[PDB]
């Protein structure tokens, strides 16, 4: 029963630290830039995840900043942060101490995997839908995840709360600044990103977002590859050889415009016959070639394959209420107010003032 | 836009007899029949078949790939040029109609290899044991051989990595294949740097450079060296930044100067400063120092700073096997290490008074 006590900065509000204790502290996993472990806060008895990573004394944590001004209940929350050192030598650890997650859908989408089985379309809808709320959100600050991948959206399976977490790689993109095009993990990437693009922009996450449907649909990644080459020709398959308009919509770079001409291959044959039409739909306006044509978070989650979950009878398979799905706020919906009209459903958020 | 004829030799046996273009001699259409046609490999471009030689019994692969009918196919194209030991042969070419549509196939026919570094690796990977380092030394030698040949004409293999790499177990000779990414560079002419496969990407090409040289090749033997000697990939990671990471823990920081090397346009610049780490604190107690040595010349950030192909081979690493006695571990005799070309030594004829040792030129 091994305490430790430390003099956090909550997440949000004031920096006005306050000691915080916690125990039961036991790894539980890694990352390139640190360690992860969970422990409970003796006060409350809850669990936390806290994300230890070695901090550059002379700069500040983006990660941090990032965090910092998120407030959305389908991001993992940071609860405070805190400073502790490295007695390797003067070396400076970041302590962002999070709301405990156990599960990710990586890992529940891998059991369905092996079990031959297929992940129940109420829970893809489920999933997905609270993804493009987080992305809807982000972005609205200009901010782009660029790591969307099933390892980064933690899971409640009990409550079916999706939450996306590791702002490792998130950034705010400025139209004209030119960013980086090695962040976001094979398989997830969009094809601007392969081709070496530095002008691209939040739509790389839609991207992403999409891959991670069709794998859910699927039942594996949609576009695998162990090189960019065969993640293009995986695409190419499936989308068809891009135009030259198109090639020059993601990357008016690349000079490689051999590419075999393939024609589109029928979004229907791609999925299992059983295939709800509207989720291979809903894909189809994801992954696109030309960046500017996919739908936008907001927009994908006023998609019809969302219907169900804007449903005043829907339940969980547990035979639980769905989790919070309609408190869209003004933030939010910043980017097309219109949709308040399909998101926010007639029965949804009614209370009256007593 | 050719065609077959099948037919059944005796007892049912399927036998397909085709008219091939040989692939390094004259023009001369010569008619090959084969049974047993067993799939042994598959990418996206196409599928790769074991099949035997009817009279020669000899075994061979045939590469199907679909062909464009706008250009002509680089892969062929390149493989027709080449004539080495430690690069796969290719005996000769046929098209074929896919009985799909109006699509016409490619067929390569090269000489059969039961191995390949990667399904051999794995296999002492899994037995959590190491493969001898004198294999590892014959497998690399063997493979900077071939890259000093096809780079002596200025091509670029371009996906160096465990599973282009052919093995004969008996024999302990590496032949180089897959030349479907490979293309000449031209200084001056910019390439694509989405290819080369995860994990043996050069720094410069996660780094999105379109001006690289063959020197890609290189850092990429590197990573196959150090796996070897590791038993796992020495940079692993699902996105570049986390490749990055893994590349700067062992060669530290890269300086303001060796990036603008790499590439001299890529934005971020935000990476952890770390210090540069001990090679021999990477590898297991024991790894022979020349081994280290050699990996730390091969896995430098500036591009020309490697060594070359023949210097590679001219290492201390690889003094075992130019000794008068060197012998396979099963008492058979090493394999051809020593016939270098003029084309071969072009890059430094000098190199050759270390390359070629004295028992090798003695007369008899
Ligand atoms: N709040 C959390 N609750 C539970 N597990 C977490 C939490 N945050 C992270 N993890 C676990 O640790 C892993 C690494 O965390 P992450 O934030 O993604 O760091 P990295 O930069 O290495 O990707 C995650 O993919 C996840 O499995
Ligand atoms: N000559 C050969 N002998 C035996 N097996 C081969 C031969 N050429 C290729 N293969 C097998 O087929 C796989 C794919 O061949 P490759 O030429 O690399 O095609 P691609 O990478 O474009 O799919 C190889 O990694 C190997 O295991
Ligand atoms: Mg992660
Ligand atoms: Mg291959």
């Amino acid at each position: 029963s091994k305490v430790t006590t430390v003099v956090a900065t909550p997440g949000q509000g004031p920096d006005r630290p306050q000691e915080v204790s916690y125990t039961d502290t036991k790894v539980i996993g890694n990352g390139s830039f640190g360690v992860v472990y969970q422990a409970k806060l003796c006060d409350s008895g809850e669990l936390v995840a806290i994300k230890k990573v070695l901090q550059d004394k002379r700069f500040k944590n983006r990660e941090l900043q990032i965090m910092r001004k998120l407030d959305h209940c389908n991001i993992v929350r940071l609860r405070y942060f805190f400073y502790s050192s490295g007695e390797k030598k003067d070396e400076v650890y970041l302590n962002l101490v999070l709301d405990y997650v156990p599960e990710t859908v990586y890992r529940v989408a891998r059991h369905y995997s092996r079990a031959k089985q297929t992940l129940p379309v109420i829970y893809v809808k489920l999933y997905m839908y609270q993804l493009f709320r987080s992305l809807a959100y982000i972005h609205s600050f200009g901010i782009c995840h660029r790591d969307i991948k099933p390892q980064n959206l933690l899971l409640d399976p009990d409550t079916a709360v999706l939450k996306l977490c590791d702002f490792g790689s998130a950034k705010q993109l400025v139209r004209g600044e030119p960013n980086v095009s090695y962040i976001c993990s094979r398989y997830y990437r969009a094809p601007e990103l392969i081709f070496g693009a530095t002008d691209y922009t939040s739509s790389i996450d839609v991207w992403s977002a999409g891959c991670v449907l069709a794998e859910l649909l699927l039942g594996q990644p949609i576009f695998p590859g162990d090189s960019g080459v065969d993640q293009l020709v995986e695409i190419i398959k499936v989308l068809g050889t891009p135009t030259r308009e198109q090639i020059r919509e993601m990357n008016p770079n690349y000079t490689e415009f051999k590419f075999p001409q393939i024609k589109a291959h029928p979004w229907t044959k791609v999925f299992r016959p059983r295939t709800p039409p509207e989720a291979i739909a809903l894909c189809s306006r994801l992954l696109e070639y030309t960046p500017t044509a996919r739908l936008t978070p907001l927009e994908a989650c006023a998609h019809s394959f969302f219907d169900e979950l804007r449903d005043p009878n829907v339940k969980l398979p547990n035979g639980r209420d769905t989790p919070a799905l309609f408190n869209f706020t003004t933030q939010e919906l910043s980017s097309n107010p219109p949709l308040a009209t399909i998101l926010i459903p007639p029965h949804a958020r009614i209370q009256a003032a007593a």
